[PDB]
């Protein structure tokens, strides 16, 4: 399999040829960077913005969130009476992800389900709620990313986009040594079952973690 | 230093297995392309697939190809696009494009694909100058690389506002990277078009690290 040899120079050229940062985003990632596998990369935060705008997103599901940089970048792509629903997994780093949300003019774009994941949509997939989502992004634990998926799957409308963040988790899901690991094994099932998963348009992306495209068919 | 998954062959050989969904056609024809003397000019299954996806994700009806070859991208754009759907191929050999008519045949979308035979240069102009001009969706831009800027700025008049346009081989296997490659028309000619996409505001960006690097420019609307 021919491929482009990611030296560092080539992986800092990708960088500088390609993301257009700003002093909110670079700060948000500075500030990150400083604290306790979600470290989202701002090539990764450009392509969100990109895809939100490419299929005329006003709508977006958040699963996962912590400082808030990948629902700073879908909202940011958002028109103005755009919203996302973002499901954050705890109130730790809620005050950060506020403050550039406030900051970046995005926090009147962004609705935040704080507490449990799995109980924000149970409740949404039982809601008025149910298929209007346009996106789904999903970067939460990856022993739940099966429930994430269906539910996900419930929630956006007919040709709708689910994204599903670290599904090559280091090249672990790769490696034949990694045995018996929860995150590990529950990323290689899910990958395995996108792939005859018939409900979906597939594409595995070897950007950062890996990212996974579901397009849900019409 | 920036952090990022290893690509060994076991890495490479799992996104391929995990994800690639193939089929007999898609197959023989990359098997037909890797017997004939540029076989390396074909895109990869993935990229293949995700330009099918890219297609649907847009719900689009007509697009341009700039770079035909043996067809694997117009016969993955065309198989993605509804049955009134049409993708307007420009190539210069008739060869390459009469291998791509029988897989087109084959999979039952020769019908979807219309081939403007000849210099790309002359088949955008025609095209921009005429009543195609801002009705494409999408524009897959794949042919020589010293033409780039050209088929970027004919495609930004061709396409509709909201409409992606996709540039292939846009890290040239490094070599737009790399300071030793210096005068090289190719790597030269990527480089220009690379630094001009950073700061064209007209369009959203995002490069890829897929295949041979793969550049969205999604046309803004104003
Ligand atoms: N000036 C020009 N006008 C039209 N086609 C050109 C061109 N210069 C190069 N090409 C074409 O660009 C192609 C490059 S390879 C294109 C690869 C193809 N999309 C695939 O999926 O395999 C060749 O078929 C070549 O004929
Ligand atoms: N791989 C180097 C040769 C090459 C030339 C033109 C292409 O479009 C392409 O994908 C590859
Ligand atoms: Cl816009
Ligand atoms: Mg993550
Ligand atoms: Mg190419």
């Amino acid at each position: 399999i021919h491929h482009v040899e990611l030296t560092q120079s080539v992986l800092q050229y990708i960088r500088d040829s390609s993301v257009r940062d700003n002093d909110i985003l670079r700060d948000l990632r500075e500030e990150t960077s400083k604290l306790p596998t979600m470290q989202i990369p701002p090539e990764q935060g450009q392509l969100l913005s990109l895809l939100v705008r490419l299929i005329g997103a006003r709508k977006t599901l958040e699963v996962g969130v912590f400082t808030g940089y990948s629902t700073l970048c879908t909202a940011l792509a958002l028109p103005a009476d755009g919203r996302v629903i973002a499901c954050d997994l705890s109130e730790e780093w809620v005050s950060i992800a506020r403050r550039y949300w406030q900051r970046a003019g995005v926090a009147d774009r962004i609705e935040v389900r704080l507490g449990d994941a799995h109980h924000s949509l149970e409740a949404l997939v039982g809601s008025e709620h149910r298929g209007t989502f346009d996106l789904a992004f999903i970067d939460a634990d990856k022993e739940s990313y099966d429930f994430y998926y269906e539910h996900a799957l419930r929630l956006v409308r007919p040709g709708g986009l689910i994204i599903l963040d670290n599904t090559l988790w280091s090249g672990k899901v790769a490696d034949p040594s990694v045995v018996g690991d929860p995150e590990t094994d529950s990323l290689r099932r899910i990958n395995a079952k996108l792939l005859t998963d018939e409900r979906v348009d597939l594409s595995m992306l070897p950007i950062a973690d890996g990212l996974t495209l579901a397009r849900k068919r019409k």
